[PDB]
This record gives C-alpha cells, structure tokens and sequence, in this order.
C-alpha cells in the first residue's frame, strides 16, 4: 500500500530540469557512502589501539609516537570525518528537500484552487490548509528520514554484516541475519498493531482542530449567544480524544522500541559470547572482541534514533495518503476537448434551455427552465427566497453542471466552451461579498490586479464609495479586517461592486447588489450602475428582492418554484396582474 | 530571556491537584535514574569481560561458566534493562505530557474566546489556530525532549565525569570540564548566530500560511475575478523566502552539530591518549581504555541526538513565546469589580448619554450622541449607509466602549455590570450572518443550546423557514455548508432570526433582518416578528434600510453623520419634512 505512495514521492529525488540538484544529491550521496566508511573505520582504529597497547605492554615505550600515537591521531580523525561528512550531507541536502516542498505546496495548492465550488462549500475552512502545511512538513520529514536515518542505517547494516561476516565466521552471519528476521517480524507485527491507534489520533486531532476554527471564525456568533463555554467543553471533549489516542499510540511505541532493542541486544550478547568463545579459542584477540562490539554498537545508535522518532516518520507516512488523496480528487467541472473561446458575435445573449438543476439528486431546483435573457439589455431576475434565482449566477458561471439541457451564450454551449474564457466574459457582485484581510485599495484592486491606481479611483468613484474613502483616516489603505468586517456592510457592498466595475466584463451579474445600501445610496449607485451599462451595452442580469431598483429593467423574469411564471416588462407586468403585480402591491 | 519562559512553562511538571501524575513524574525520574545507571554499568561489564579474557588466555577453560560467562549475561542484561527502562519511562511520562497538552489548549481557546472584538476583527483565521495547535505541538515536543533526552543527557554528564574522575586521575575532569566549556561557548555564539535564520523562517512560515487561508476563504473570489494565478503567484513568493530562511537554518544547524562534535571528538582522541599514557605507565589496563572510550561514546549517543533534532526544539521554544504572548495579551472590556448582574425593573429602557465613538481615535464616528430608546417598544434607526448605525448595536453589546458618555440600561451604567448579564439580556441578529458549518437543526438551536426539538421547531415557524425545511430532502439535518454557503441567504439569515428567537432575549437588535428577503418573505417574517416583540412587551431595536418594514415603528430614529438629526414616529417625520422624509420620499 505505502509503497506506491513511497514510489509516486520518489520523483523528487531526481529531478529531470535543473540538473544542479541532480549533482546537490549525488554529492549528499557520496558524502553519505564516506561517512558511513569512516564510521566503520572508527572500530578498527580501536582494534588497532587495543592491540598495540596489549602485545606491546613488555617492552618500554612512550605513547607518543613508538607505540600508539600515529593511530590514536587515525582514531580521532576518522571520528570528526565521519560526523562531519554526515552533517555535511545533511547541509547538502536540505537544500534539494526544500526545493521539493516549495514546488509541491505550490502544485497542490494550484490544485486546490482550480477543485469544484461544491468541494470548497462543504469542506471546512481551518481541514484544507492544515492538509496542505501539515503534508509539506511531512514532505520534508519523511525525505530527510529517508535520506538522512532510513538509507545510511540500512548502509551501516550492510556493511556491519559484510564485516564481520569477511573478518569474522559464518556464525556471525547467521546470528545477524536471525536478528534481522526476528526485528523485521516484531517490527511488522507491532506496526499491524500501532496503525490504529495513530489514525484515530490523527482522527482526533483533525476533529478538534475543525472544533477551534469553526468557532474562531463565528467569534461575533459565539459571543452573540453566550456559547462560549460550549465551544470550550466541545474543544475539550475533541482534545479529550487526542489525548487518549496519543497516550495509547506513545504507550504502544514505547512497547515496539522496547521489543525491538530485546532482539538487538540479545543479538550484540550473542555475537559477543560468540567472540569470547573464538578469543579463548585462540582464534581470535581482545582487539577483535572490542571491534565486534564497536561495529554492532555504531549499528545501534542509527536504530534507536529510528526508534525514537518513529511516531512522526509514520504519521508523516498518513500525512502523505491524505495530502495525495487530495491531489487525486478529480473536478466534475471539466472543459470539452478541443474547446475553442467564447465568442460574442452579437450581445451577451444567454438562453436557457430546458434545464434541470438540484444540487442534491432528489430536490430539482431548477425544473424544465427555459428562459431567454437578451442581449444588451438590462434583465431583472425576481422571485421569492429560495427560489433558485441566485443559482442561475452559479451554474451560468458554470460552477455547477446541469443534469439535463443547455445554457447558451450566443448559440454557444458553455459547456463546448473554454473555462478561462467564459469566467472572463462574466463578471458577477455576490449576495455576501467577503473581502480579504487587506486594504481597502488591495480589496478594489483584485478586480483587475494589473490596473492603475487611477483606474481604481475611477471605479471608487463608479461604486459611490471614494468619497467615504477620502474621508477616513487611512484612506485607500484602510484596513477591511477579516471578511471585510472593519468596514460596514454598504461600504463593503460597495467595494465588491467596484471590484466589478474594475474587471469590466461584457456579462454583469449582480446578485442584490443594494442589499445593504440606504434609498438614497442604492439610487445613486444604480443611476451610475445603469449608465455604465447602457453606455457599454453591457448584458446586466439583476437578482434583486427590492424591486424599485429594477422598475425600468428592459425584462422582468418573474421565478418561482424553479421555472419561470412571467416574462415580460414592468408595465406589462402589471396588466398581467401576475405574481410580479403582486410582489409590488404589497410594496 | 527563555529562562523565564521555561520557569513558567515547570508547573505542568508538578501538578498540585491529581497527585496520580505526581507519581506517575516520579516513577518516571526513577526509571530515568536506573536507566542512566545501567547504561553507565555496560561499559564495566564489557571492561570485565575484556579483562577476564585477557589475563585468562595462558589457561584453557570454556567461555560457558568458566572464564566469562556470568559476565556475558550480566552486559546483556543490563544493555537490556537500561533501555528497557529509559523506553518504559517514556511510556509512563507521556500521559503527564498529554494531559498538560490538553490543559494548555483548552486554557488557551477559552483565553482566546473571551479577548476582544477588535482583535478578532483584525487577525487573520489561519494564524490564530495555527498558534494554537503549534504552540500544543510545542508543549509535547519541549516536555518531551527536556524529560526524554536534556535531563538524561545531562545525568548521563555528571556520573560519566564522576566515573572518570572517581576510578582514574584529575586530568580526565579537567579534559571533560574544558570539554564542557568549549561545547558551551561554541554553542552560544552559534546559537546567537542562529536565531535569526530561524525566525525568518517561522515568519515566513506564517506568510504563507495566511496567504493560503486567506485565499482559501475567498474561493468563490479568486473563481469570480480569475485570480488563481495571482494567489498562486502569492503563495508561491511566500514560499520562496521560507524555503530560502530554512536552507539557511538547515546549513547553520549542520555546523553547529559538525563543530560541537568536533569538540566531543577532540575531547575523546585526548582522554584515550590519557588512558593509552596510564597503559603504558602500567597504572592502567586494556579493559580500563575501552571503559573511557565506551563511557564517553555512550555519552556522545545522546548528544548527537539533541544536535540532530534541536531545530525542532528550538522552534518550540519561539513557539512558546508567540503562544504565551497569545495568552499574555489583555482585555480591554473588562468588568469593574464588585459588579451586579443587570437588572430590568422597568422595560429595557436604553438611553445613550453624550457618547463619542471611534475605532480610530482620530475619527469619532458617534460625536456627542444622546438618544433614548423608550421600554418595551419597537424602535427603528435609520440612515446613511456607514452612519454608525450597527456600531450602536456592538457598542450596547459593549464590545467596544465609548471613549467619552455612558450607556444606561434602566439607569444602570453597562460599564458597572456584569458582561455575562448584559450579553445574556441582549440578543441580536448581526448584519452578516455566518452559520456553523454543521446542520439546520444545530445552527437553529444554537441560539439555546440546551432547548429541546418541540422549541427549535416553534422558533422556525415564527423565522418563516420551517415549511422550506421540511420540503428539503435531508429535513433539519441539511448541511448548511462553510459559513452557511449551502443554503440561500434569505433561509441563512432567517435561520439567524430563528437563533434570535429561540434565545429569547429582553432585548432584541435587528441589523437589516430582513435585507436578503423578498417583499411577501419580509412581510410574513416582519409579521411574526412584530407579534413576538408586542406579546412579550419587548425592547426592539431594528436597523433597517428598507422603510417599508418599520413603518409601524413607535419610535424612528434617524441618524446622520453620527448624530441623532430627528426623531418621532412616521407621521411626525412626514409632517417634519426632514431627512427620514427625503429617505421615503425616494422610494
Ligand atoms: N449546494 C447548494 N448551493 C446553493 N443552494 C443550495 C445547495 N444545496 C441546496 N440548496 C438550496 O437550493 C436553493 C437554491 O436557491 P438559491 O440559493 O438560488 O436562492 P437565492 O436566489 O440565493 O435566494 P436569496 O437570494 O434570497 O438568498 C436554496 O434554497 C438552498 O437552500
Ligand atoms: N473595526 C471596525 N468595524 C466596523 N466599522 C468600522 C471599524 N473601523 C472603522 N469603522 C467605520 O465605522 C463606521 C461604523 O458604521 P457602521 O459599520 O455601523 O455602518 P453600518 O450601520 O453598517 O452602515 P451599513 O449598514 O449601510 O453598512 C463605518 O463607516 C466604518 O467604515
Ligand atoms: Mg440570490
Ligand atoms: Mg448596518
């Protein structure tokens, strides 16, 4: 299972561009390969010592340079090279992991944005950006693991088992290889059982972390209702889960690093009994008693450093599922091959035809719709709440697909059209307008990122809003605060409504755009909004429940229950006598 | 400086109230101690092993019983018991460690639950609950790593350096205490070296991470203006500079580990150039030489260990600052002492004396102000957008308070009252109005949390939305989606009105309730809101742009750059000709 994840992650190991991170990695790897040689060594500079001190304790000497000298500087020497070639690598490399984890974040979150709005509308806000941050770390962990503790050790096995397997018996290569059988079946069996305990931690803590965000970002909501000490005890029953899933997954890896060295130090008494056998056999010396001692000791730090963070290298492994898991999600809102761009020969005309929509499969909102929004002109969408009215605005953006019919942008299935194109052509002011947690110059400015500060004065003067601007303190750098909550509510409906007059799209979409806005406000802003439309010929599709701002729309599209009841003008409208005559006698 | 932090952070260490975790911390210093022990005697067993070998080489014996047998066992077995031992306190300490984790985070969110308005208003989402659950992280990790590998490593110091000085001369304490002075001034002045990079990095790490929640949140944003490669671009730049101040950290790190192994290094060539001198001088044996070397490399275990992990120890420690600095920060809506809960003895009388307002001290929004909204009666305000309207309705809620005047509720001044009093007799529906992002039915009786199913179902008939719910597939338990974006804003801003309801409050602040409604939705909900105000005789505030809704209010109140400009009931603002007759007369 975790090896295709392991094999798909391998990729960042070796890059096919740069080339210099190629030579970064081979560097790291030559560097390990020398240390692991000199770490080696280190053994046998003190096999030598031993000796020459031992055969050579008759005869008079001095320790400077007659007897041990020359291999007491050996020793020392190939000690610093050893851990110094090892920190040198792990220098080397770091550089190449982080590379990775700038390029990786970078996809995922790319891929994130482009997702479906259904996925980002029931997903929660604080889950996706601890995935993606929380992935990143384990990017990064789990390579230098690898690299820095998994590879080397396995090395060191290796070397130490060709050693004293070479210098040494065949019984020494049993011994070791029982050893890494044993280690490996005790490992695999204790891991099978570790598993479960460090999902539902991570479980948990995923609960409790969702538990903190959701009531941060409804701060004014629990403080409106005095729910504070309910999202406490809410927060602590979820922490209360995390703490018992940690304990039980430290319990459980205190039990596999304590089972793990039974079997490595039953292995080192063996292997020693096995050289105090040969010593007194006379086929070995003390020397060579202390160097199998030493090898299988050097053996032991790497492992009980693996043992010892082994509990953020696997969770690092399910961060890795979850993160990629995400990537995997495929989006429903997918362009036809071989898609050409919007084109507008005439006017935005926009039709629908008999479309049938439900964002659950058993609720049709939209039922056998069919209506024709011309082009050009200013066209008033009413209705009761609820309708569906402002799922037009979100399916003709193509956020949605209809199950059944068509929408058609001048005889143009935006299906059969590019995506790029089609949200480019359309410009929409959405019901609720959060704004980012920056300035209020920032905040117009992200209708057309590109634009000059001159172009969004214009459209501050557009929206009705920069006189307030110029009135204020900070004046375009005026802090918004999150979701546009330190300014007002007009003032930010405002701002979104500049935003849409930077872009300057050929389709405008206002989803009641004066919804917060006093009489006097919501007729200026109107009066400036219809001559920007009439003068541009723009296609203007107001969704509005106040119906003074919609009186002189060329068409009024009157929807209820999900299909249009009556078409048709406001004096029309009224000798109809129809819904629309009835939404506005009740004034 | 982090002194200070660590002796605040020591109370977690010694509970005063369980005194199970008392003995739990205890068994877990006494199973440090006796693994320290035991480590400390593997080199003794392995010197008598070397010494039994070699003066018994002229005899023939077996290695069995005769010559070394009992001491084979004796150094497998206390290799055994030491980490045993080490990983069994491991176990034992990790639930102290978990359960002050859990302590530390639920204090911390109730810390941040009570704070300010305004600091909520101008954080960003992501950062705080990313300070929350890393500064938990850090908690576990800095316990862990000063209970699992500082203490022991520091033990492991003082018997090695007893044993060396006890069983050989003076010169091994001086090699080792020089040892000690270089290691320590070495690590000082890189550590002092050090600390920029690594903040760097955790400020950059931060960066990007709200430049990623910030982006997140404003999905529908970055889809309507087609932004993707802007925020892609962001967040991208962010990662370029912490990928740059982590390179740099990781290259810092593997210098600060390469040199103060150098030091341990040298340290080591030097003593075992000690012991080879007392070998040769016949003061000192083969078995004594692998004793040094094997008591100073089995103190060089752990020390590699704390250089390889101390970036995150380390970053838990600046962790610690921003976390504790979190919980340091006052709240400047505080009760005065010896405060009694507000009391109603007439209707909710509210009267505003003189009051000057303003976010920005050098704006006063509210200049002067009196106004005196009378008991148990409807009461409108109206005006400009951005008149400082809805800042009446969260400076009664006194989550701000006024710089000069007071507020009286029935007399009684709202600052010499109890907040939980005064939130519990206010309740209000906000202007933007986001829901959790959980069911119908939860949002619904969020307002009472401890209100049965008979009551949520009575407050969404008098909110106009219950027959809409039962049409819906999933009935109450319909997901409303991430801040209520899976619903239309007319039912997410009923199901608002529908919290008011249920909470049944003395007094009752609309904030433009009905602005996402049609004309027969508001005028059935204004019905039964309107019902519920006379039957019970309460005080009802309502902020409202759209007139038609408010008529019938016995007060209306027109506010104008922050001044009361009129008041009186509809009738005598029309025969008044002002302000609120230039509102209506406008449509
Ligand atoms: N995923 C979803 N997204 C949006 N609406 C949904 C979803 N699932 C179910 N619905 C329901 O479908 C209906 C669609 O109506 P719509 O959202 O267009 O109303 P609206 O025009 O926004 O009304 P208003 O503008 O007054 O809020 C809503 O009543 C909503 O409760
Ligand atoms: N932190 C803040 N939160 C809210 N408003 C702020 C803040 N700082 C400054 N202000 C300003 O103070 C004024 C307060 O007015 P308020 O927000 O009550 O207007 P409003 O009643 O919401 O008007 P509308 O309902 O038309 O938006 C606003 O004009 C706003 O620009
Ligand atoms: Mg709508
Ligand atoms: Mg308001």
């Amino acid at each position: 299972a975790d090896w295709a994840i392991i094999k798909q992650m391998s990729r960042y190991l070796w890059p096919k561009d740069s080339w210099s991170d190629k030579a970064r990695v081979l560097l790291a790897l030559s560097l390990l390969v020398g240390g692991k040689v000199l770490n080696v060594h280190v053994p046998f500079y003190f096999r030598e010592i031993i000796d020459r001190l031992n055969i050579d304790v008759a005869a008079v000497g001095g320790t400077v340079s007659a007897v041990a000298g020359a291999v007491i500087f050996a020793y020392g020497a190939s000690r610093i090279g050893a851990v110094v070639s090892q920190e040198l690598r792990n220098a080397v490399f770091s550089s190449v992991a982080q590379k990775a984890i700038r390029r990786v974040a970078t996809q995922t979150f790319g891929h994130l944005l482009n997702l479906d709005l259904s996925f980002h509308l029931s997903k929660q806000t604080g889950g996706l950006t601890r995935a993606i941050d929380r992935g990143t770390k384990g990017i990064s962990y789990l390579l230098t693991s690898m690299v820095f503790h998994i590879v080397p050790t396995a090395l060191e096995i290796g070397m130490v088992c060709g050693i004293l397997t070479y210098q040494f018996g065949w019984e020494f290569a049993a011994i070791t290889a029982a050893t890494m059988a044993a280690y490996t079946a005790f490992t695999i069996t204790t891991t099978a059982w570790r598993t479960k305990f460090r999902r539902q931690a991570n479980a948990a803590d995923n609960a409790a972390s969702t538990v903190a965000v959701d009531s941060l970002i409804n701060y004014e909501a629990v403080k409106y209702f005095n729910n504070e000490a309910y999202e406490i005890a809410r927060y602590d029953k979820a922490l209360q889960a995390y703490e018992r899933s940690s304990i039980k997954v430290a319990t459980s890896l205190a039990f596999l690093n304590s089972g793990q060295n039974i079997i490595f130090s039953s292995a080192l008494t063996l292997m020693m009994w096995l050289g105090a056998r040969g010593v007194l056999a006379g086929d070995l010396s003390v020397g060579d008693l202390v160097l199998i001692n030493q090898l299988v000791f050097q053996l032991s730090v790497p492992l009980n450093f693996l043992g010892s963070v082994y509990r953020e290298l696997r969770q690092s492994l399910l961060d890795m599922e979850t993160l990629f898991d995400l990537q995997k999600v495929n989006v429903t809102i997918r362009e036809a091959p071989n898609a050409k761009p919007l084109a507008l020969p005439k006017g935005g005309e926009i039709r629908f035809e008999n479309v049938t929509f439900g964002y659950y499969p058993d609720r049709p909102i939209l039922r056998n719709l069919s209506l024709t929004i011309p082009a050009g002109k200013k066209v008033a969408v009413v209705g009761p709440s609820g309708c569906g009215k402002s799922t037009l605005l979100r399916l003709l953006f193509r956020s949605y697909d209809p199950q059944q019919g068509k929408i058609f942008i001048d005889d143009q299935d935006i299906k059969s059209v590019t995506l790029e194109s089609l949200r480019k052509s359309i410009g929409v002011v959405p019901q609720d307008t959060p704004l980012f947690n920056d300035t209020v110059e920032l905040n117009i400015r992200y209708g057309n990122v590109n634009a000059t500060q001159e172009q969004v004065i214009a459209a501050a003067q557009k929206a009705h809003i920069h006189e307030k601007i110029i009135s204020w303190p900070h004046g375009y750098q005026t802090r918004v605060g999150e979701r546009g909550l330190m300014i007002s509510g007009g003032e930010k409906q405002r701002l979104a409504v500049s935003r849409l007059i930077l872009k300057d799209p050929p389709l405008l979409f206002f989803d009641q755009a004066t919804s917060a806005l006093d009489t006097h406000t919501e007729q200026a802003l109107m009066a400036n909004i219809n001559e920007v439309v009439k003068e541009k010929k723009r296609t203007a599709l107001f969704v509005a429940h106040r119906l003074r701002t919609i009186y002189d729309a060329d068409l009024i599209i009157v929807l209820k229950e999900g299909v249009v009841v009556e078409q048709g003008s406001h004096r029309e409208l009224m000798e109809r006598d129809g819904v629309y005559a009835e939404l506005w006698m009740a004034q």
